[PDB]
């Protein structure tokens, strides 16, 4: 996947810290994870996708290859599983770890680069515009 290649500014956010308080986000963590205001900057190489998240809070960053299983260290510190795939034009990442499981869904909506974040019965949407 390549339409979502560019450097992404979060402009909106709904929900996060209901969504960072079912995944176990302490409180310490959310309250500076909610305040942030991360750039998102994804690149590809052949098959394998870089995504990088900058923020003062924090910084991360992932490579995978579309369906290959791999061990992800989250910005609020989980040892989780991840296998990200592209399913119809979105690109669906999910993270298991404990038994439980989080999927977080980024696709291309006119302009905008929407994230939807779901943990058990809650739903967190954050939208990035292109920088
Ligand atoms: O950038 C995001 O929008 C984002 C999207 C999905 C899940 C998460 C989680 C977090 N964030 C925010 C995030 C991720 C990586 C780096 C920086 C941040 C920040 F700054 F908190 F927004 C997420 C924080 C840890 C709980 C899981």
């Amino acid at each position: 996947c390549d339409a979502f290649v560019g450097t992404w500014k979060l402009v909106s956010s709904e929900n996060f810290d209901d969504y960072m308080k079912e995944v176990g986000v302490g409180f310490a963590t959310r309250k500076v994870a909610g305040m942030a205001k991360p750039n998102m900057i994804i690149s590809v190489n052949g098959d394998v996708i870089t995504i990088k998240s900058e923020s003062t809070f924090k910084n991360t960053e992932i490579s995978f290859i579309l369906g290959q299983e791999f061990d992800e260290v989250t910005a609020d510190d989980r040892k989780v599983k991840s296998t990200i795939t592209l399913d119809g034009g979105v690109l669906v990442h999910v993270q298991k770890w404990d038994g439980k499981s989080t999927t977080i869904k980024r696709k291309r909506e006119d302009d905008k680069l929407v994230v939807e974040c779901v943990m058990k019965g809650v739903t967190s949407t954050r939208v990035y515009e292109r920088a």
